[PDB]
């Protein structure tokens, strides 16, 4: 059960969308990341949220658990941003977004343990500036 | 180009994330944009294509009359259930059933008048199996234009 | 390589949109079936392909390796028709098909065999009459 | 309701699989309806859509300037490469190419003038391997309100 | 590194095609593995999903309480249905329907003890028509951190 | 009705998966089999393929010319990569690679003489990150009629 209070999806885009609300979540038990990512390449938006969330201290660079968590996150995420095809490059878009990884346990619980959420918001669309309009994406995975 | 403040996915977001109690939806209105809200819940993803369109088509956030209107309106659901499904546009035959919250706001987010009306709809709530505990978050927005 | 004068594909479409062109068809060496199928379950267009198949004489009732072959280009059609979603009635849109399967060889040489081409052509749409427009597909197999 | 004399698909279909010579364009042409026509032969999709796309451009079957009808135009040709890729909307990285010829036509195909205008693309041509005579036919439509 | 004398997929597959006075499960559970094998038929794939789940809960292998493990036993069974169904995640809604034998293998199959634990969903059986003779073989893996 | 001693799909599996003084291609041939196996490390599924495809031409198990074996095993080999993909038939472009063994066998499953020679390729490794450690096991097979 979800405690109404710490709902890790929710808070990881409320987080992203307005202009410390990371030094609030992270008094609280919330583990926060954030970056910038612009790309015509699915790899590099992946590489980022990886290399941004084991920089800060959202996941363990050593050891291949969290980032199994993580990448299947991002690929969850990846999906309400692509919506059908994980193409950007390929089928002629490319993305410019603002990311935010969140960890820590968002259940009444205490058994269900840390869950991470991977959140994306920007603009897709053309190899062109005025073409284009809002992309969205939320991953979440137990780690 | 975009604008700063009137990006219709974003805003479309803020209003479905927010519990009270102040009332978002005079301000958007007010602003020309209309908006529309409702909550489904089910084991069929078909009761919740129907629901965000009917309430669009009672609340005059599209046309009741046509075609054009609900079609620019189905894929914007559909795209926004894909955020949700994640791979799977199956809820029921996948035994996991959705606890939905849903935003459609109309109107216009360009800059320039010229891009005409947009559309947006944008789902959150929860997914997981048909009991009650079991489940986490699910998000997912889709923006057509119309 | 294709000759130029059988292309199963564009020949199963031309005959399946022009309102006895089967007889011309069947003249050269061209096995055809006609149906048309209305409904928002996508198993009963798969099973009245099917159905239409055997009953003509396009493919063997007998027998599970035609079966197949006939199976696989159907879903290669489906696709043309639903789009990235293999879903009709779930995902509130219904279907008024016309369909065209055709058997034989395309190609020059001999030694190609025969093919399978599975057509189909109608509206997609809402549960409702004038709620739609035209929706293709075209799937092609070996057999 | 539609048309029985002006379905938007069928019609594009039908110029795209004729070869010659008359000028089934300058019939549809004098018939409010603006009419694109190409071939495109690619590994690489991002090609195919370009192509199709300025095609449409320098004809001005849609707008050149904006976003709202380089968007309806987009997610046609891409409803369109369903149909030629049945599943993956890959070629080169699936080791497989294509050879295509494309038509896209804009016009309103409904009885009622209020549906407004509408676009499709329409593919054919052949799929198979790199090298010359392995492949097979595909096709694909794709019908956008715009 | 996968420890090459205890690969999670390997073995359950092994062990889902073994014909075998010899029991398998008995020397996986003599090393720390919890082993279940099933069978379920059905041309409805949430109760594969179904049949798995409560096999798993009822020996063992993973908790019948809490979210957490029976989300990773979902999203691993997700990935063995991949598979199965090669594209489509749909069975009777696509006229066919399987004929599966399951394995489910839960442990650590790395050399790191703080990988911690791992699950393995493990498929193999038939898939095609209703009817009895007309089906080939189908065979599906899913691995996930649990 | 598949001939419970020849079924083509749990062999190649169980050929990839077999550490063995002790040749079981050589059972496989003395009885109609027509066996390959291979190798292909890759970050491009492309790659994957054409790997399969050359070892398959080669070796006898399919025809070097004419399309028709060709595309048995190219379909074939589709299916098997859906289930090392499970979702995206995609790998270096998804930041992931795959370290495959592979085997294809040909021949008739079936009772009846008439079914005739059908495909199955089948795929064991691992995938992951570029990274050498961090990965997990996948597996794959796809079965066509040829
Ligand atoms: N609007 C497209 C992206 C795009 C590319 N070019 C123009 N638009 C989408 O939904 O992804
Ligand atoms: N975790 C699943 C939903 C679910 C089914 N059962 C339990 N949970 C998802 O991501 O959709
Ligand atoms: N036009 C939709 C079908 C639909 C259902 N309801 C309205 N339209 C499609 O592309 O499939
Ligand atoms: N037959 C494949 C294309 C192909 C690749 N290589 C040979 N043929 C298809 O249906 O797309
Ligand atoms: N051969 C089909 C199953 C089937 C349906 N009907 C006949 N066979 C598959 O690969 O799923
Ligand atoms: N575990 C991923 C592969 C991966 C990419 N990065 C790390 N691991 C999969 O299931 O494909
Ligand atoms: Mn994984
Ligand atoms: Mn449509
Ligand atoms: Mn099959
Ligand atoms: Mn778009
Ligand atoms: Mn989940
Ligand atoms: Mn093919």
């Amino acid at each position: 059960t979800l405690h109404k209070e710490r709902r890790i999806g929710r808070l990881s885009v409320l987080l992203l969308l307005n202009e410390t609300q990371v030094e609030e979540l992270e008094r609280d038990g919330w583990k926060v990341c954030l970056g910038k990512v612009g790309s015509m390449d699915a790899h590099k938006v992946i590489a980022a949220i990886e290399t941004a969330s084991k920089k800060s201290g959202v996941i363990q660079s050593e050891g291949y658990r969290e980032s199994h968590a993580l990448y299947h996150a991002t690929m969850e995420a990846l999906h309400g941003v692509t919506r059908g095809e994980m193409l950007l490059g390929s089928l002629l878009r490319t993305v410019g977004l603002r990311f935010a990884v969140l960890r820590g346990n968002p259940y009444e619980s205490e058994a269900e343990g840390d869950w991470i959420a991977v959140s994306l918001y920007g603009t897709i669309g053309a190899p062109i500036k005025g073409l284009e309009h809002e992309t969205f994406g939320v991953g979440i995975n137990h780690i």
